[PDB]
């Protein structure tokens, strides 16, 4: 069991009226076959188009809601939709394009699923809410066959070019013009009362219906994103390296640690909270303070509430010290906090579109996270940056032109200039800052923070 068997019962009722007289009884074998696609009992790497959802989520990166509509069935016209909000008409003989046939149709498609997968995945995977219309259309810009690599890399091929009877991945594909091999999953099979727009209106207020194919496609992949991933978490699935990741999370971790020594050492707690995951260790080991731990995995539907968080009865008075909230996504944050929260609008290969405003951020592991919401951070200010260190000045064992900061809180600064060391680290400091910023990441913390109480820290 790790792949969807072709002898697999499909119920058709959902294409019964775009498809009449479909048998009740259909395997995907003989859905396949009716998409006009021939398998010739073949064990090259391709068993069957359709997936089981467990493989759909493992492939998340590659996920394309795509939906068709009749314009006017071989003689009247398609409009194609696609979760990037494109819409193409075909013809026989929320952007919107006008008519055209199958064999420039075709090109669009291979160049759209290029740009948008080529940085996200090896495969692509639509997502369908499937009613007929969009199966039989298929034919027109898909081929199937063994599994196969590209002619320019070492990578999987995902397109085929009839011009030069040649095969190509998403990064090599200009020209080409048949999506090879694609993957998808009809959401309708999950077990569903009524119709599209009913069930992804039950949890999602952000994704309208204009009646275009494009916000059908993208309401089918919001859905299927809402049953995957957020009334549904799997912390186990671990997904590939793609980009920044390793860097991303080092500086997460070398940010967190220099916020909150600086806190300590500046406003002198006595007790830290550290609210969120259970997992967490103190980030300050040498810290003087009493660090408390409560235990809160990420929310990936709504934001926990404050109340529910600190409230129904631990030290008990959350109002001592401070509160240190990493990652930890809540309506609104008590006054004497230092916060983490991820900005679900940032535009990145890590961050996929998600449900209700969210998004999904897939770094290691997926995380559907609440849409980002400035009005929780209203008891608290934006984290300015700075730099912190009371090690001693040395250079010890990279070109040196001399720094001048004022943000560059160390003794050398103090006594009016920076020595090579601490200008080495302040600058390795700024690219792992930038970096998480850029990734989406956002600081908040309490009103009184002020880097000033840091100078006399150097005595
Ligand atoms: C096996 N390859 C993958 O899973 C993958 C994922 C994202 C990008 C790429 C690439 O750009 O090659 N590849
Ligand atoms: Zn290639
Ligand atoms: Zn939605
Ligand atoms: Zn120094």
């Amino acid at each position: 069991p790790t792949h969807l068997s072709v002898d697999t019962k499909f119920k058709t009722e959902g294409l019964c009226v775009d498809i009449p007289g479909i048998p009740k009884d259909m395997t995907y074998r003989r859905l396949i076959s009716m998409m006009g696609f021939k398998m010739n009992y073949q064990v090259n790497g391709y068993p069957n188009m359709f997936i089981t959802r467990e493989e759909a989520i493992r492939h998340v990166r590659a996920w394309i809601g795509f939906d068709v509509e009749g314009c006017h069935g071989t003689n009247l016209p398609l409009q194609l939709g696609f979760s990037t909000g494109v819409n193409l008409v075909a013809v026989p003989t929320p952007l919107m394009y006008k008519g055209l046939p199958w064999n420039v149709v075709r090109i669009k498609i291979v160049q759209m699923l290029s740009d948008t997968l080529k940085n996200l995945s090896d495969r692509v995977v639509f997502v369908l809410w499937a009613h007929g219309f969009e199966l039989t259309s298929m034919k027109y810009f898909v081929k199937i066959g063994p599994e196969r690599t590209c002619c320019l890399c070492d990578r999987r091929a995902t397109c085929f070019s009839t011009a030069s009877d040649t095969y190509a991945c998403w990064h090599h594909s200009i020209g080409f013009d048949y999506v090879y091999n694609p993957f998808m999953i009809d959401v309708q099979q999950w077990g569903f009362t009524g119709n599209l727009q009913s069930n992804h209106d039950l949890y999602c207020q952000v994704h309208g219906n204009a009646h275009v194919a494009s916000c059908d496609a993208i309401m089918t992949r919001c859905l299927a994103v809402h049953e995957c991933f957020v009334k549904r978490v799997d912390w186990t699935i671990e997904y590939p390296i793609i980009g920044d990741e390793l860097k991303i999370n080092a500086a997460c971790r070398k940010v967190q640690h220099m916020v909150v020594k600086a806190a300590l050492l500046a406003d002198k707690f006595p007790v830290l909270h550290d609210i969120g995951n259970p997992k967490a260790i103190k980030c300050v080991p040498q810290a003087d303070v009493e660090w408390k731990f409560y235990d809160a995995q990420p929310c990936s539907d709504k934001a926990y509430k404050i109340e529910e968080l600190f409230y129904s009865y631990h030290s008990d008075k959350f109002t001592d010290g401070v509160c240190l909230f990493w990652n930890c996504n809540v309506d609104r944050y008590p006054a004497n906090s230092i916060v983490c929260r991820f900005d679900t609008r940032v535009l990145s290969n890590l961050n996929l579109p998600g449900c209700d405003g969210g998004s999904l951020y897939v770094n290691k592991h997926a995380f559907h996270t609440p849409a980002f919401d400035k009005s929780a951070f209203v008891n608290l200010k934006q984290l300015p940056f700075f730099y912190y260190s009371d090690s001693p000045c040395e250079s010890h064992g990279i070109d040196y032109v001399p720094l001048k900061s004022a943000t560059c809180i160390t003794r050398c600064n103090l006594g009016g200039a920076v020595c090579r060391h601490h200008a080495n680290e302040y600058r390795l400091y700024l690219d792992a800052y930038n970096m998480m910023i850029s990734a989406g990441f956002s600081l908040w913390v309490y009103k009184q923070f002020d880097t000033y109480n840091l100078w006399n820290t150097f005595t």
